[PDB]
């Protein structure tokens, strides 16, 4: 009565909707908004920023980050050097620009030279094996995209309360989901699905 | 009747108030919130994140950044490797943690090993000579703190509209300033003060 069945959630994700993702069923878990990187529009990015910490990250597989030449920032942490898609952006931080950069990181035709580093988007490297190897939200994002038949790339950010800036716990996430019509799932629930 | 005189603005800044900073008087400029890094509280950081892009940066002098061992992210906005103050933080992204990290970057007693890298705060390296060398908002932040007799460190973020996520131009900044009782100034105005 709280979490959406994985198959229904994947269809929403495939259709470009956000999903509120918790670690498991615990009431104290803090929720993050996650959606397909290739489908995030200017409006959807504006929505993500409006209700989150604004530290917008783009989970990518290690293989993809390597192809785009996005090495770890230091030669859930595991950050790579930041970046902005060159053509089509100006300040890089605008909703339009961050959305464009995010979609570009997912686009198979994108090339390393297409990006400016540093930038305003924080790509994240998901470990091989995804959720079966590490139950991080980074792995969850790439796992969702993969299950949805999309490019192995997602975009995420922490939900925050407008009243005091505190991260949204389960109760507040449930409220947020009903108000905005966003389905909620948890990683434990997702791991069980992919495992059996 | 729009921009506050620099001396009055400095007193507000000195008292821990935010300042809305524009490049010059042009109505098309986008405004950023800037305040002293050492005075940013949990509440003020929550406020900053609530009305901004959330890509919160912490301008520091190149000399201070070197002392804290925060080298440029890559070897233009001079981003350093990101960081989180270790003791007292958990997720690093919370308003409490980001404010603590920001105050710590300003604290002259802080040491290189006190921070974890990468992190959730984006330090920026202000060029020597500040606004007399480069008119960036980074230099402006450090210049404001210096003129206020505070540590050469500031914290900034871009104001964004709640309706569509577009950055606030002058008109919206004036409305924002009056609604929250925040003074507005511009760089050209500041350079003139420090000159002559």
């Amino acid at each position: 009565n709280i979490f959406t069945p994985i198959e229904e959630a994947l269809e929403a994700y495939k259709n470009g909707e956000f999903l509120i993702v918790m670690d498991d069923e615990d009431r104290e878990n803090e929720g993050d908004l996650i959606m397909a990187a290739e489908l995030i529009t200017q409006e959807k990015m504006a929505f993500l920023v409006r209700y989150s910490s604004g530290y917008v990250c783009v989970p990518l597989s290690e293989e993809r980050a390597n192809q785009l030449e996005l090495p770890p920032m230091l030669a859930g942490t595991a950050y790579t050097i930041t970046c902005d898609f060159a053509e089509g952006t100006t300040t890089g931080i605008s909703a339009h620009d961050r959305a464009l950069t995010t979609r570009s990181l997912a686009n198979p035709n994108s090339k390393p030279q297409d990006f400016i580093k540093p930038g305003h988007i924080l790509p994240l490297r998901a470990v091989p094996g995804l959720l079966k190897k590490r139950r991080g939200h980074t792995e969850a994002a790439v796992q969702l995209s993969t299950l949805a038949g999309l490019q192995p790339a997602g975009v995420i950010c922490e939900l925050v309360r407008d009243e005091d800036g505190l991260m949204m716990r389960l109760d507040d996430c449930i409220q947020f989901g009903k108000k905005h019509g966003i389905k909620i799932i948890n990683i434990n629930q997702l791991v069980e699905y992919i495992s059996k």
